[PDB]
RNA sequence: AUUAAAAGGAACAAUUGGGGUGAUUCAGAAAAUAACGGGAGAGGUGAAAAUCCAU
């Protein structure tokens, strides 16, 4: 049935922290102390140089 | 022993001054520590490597 833990339509916020060599997409709470989840560009690529690609920005997110 | 220099100095009135000295006072970046979430990467480069990470 439901995932354990979840809920309704609620309101998250995303730090997208993208610097020119990683990009970070962190989602938490509105209290901003609970991260729900957070993928990096670095998770999705093999090679170091591409961590700062845009493809690997939207798998990411 | 002349006057009162668009020479100079002094005085006064109003100001100007990130001019100087002392005390007071505000800011958050970076980094350090404390506690919590997360769970595999992070830095850095032309590409990497050395380095940091399951304590």
């Amino acid at each position: 049935e439901v995932i354990p833990g979840s809920t309704k339509d609620a309101f998250g916020v995303a730090h997208i922290y993208a610097t020119f060599n990683d990009t970070f997409v962190h989602v938490t709470d509105i209290s901003g102390k609970e991260t729900i989840i957070r993928i990096t560009g670095g998770m999705r690529v093999k090679a170091d140089r591409d961590e700062s690609s845009p493809y690997a920005a939207m798998t990411a997110a």
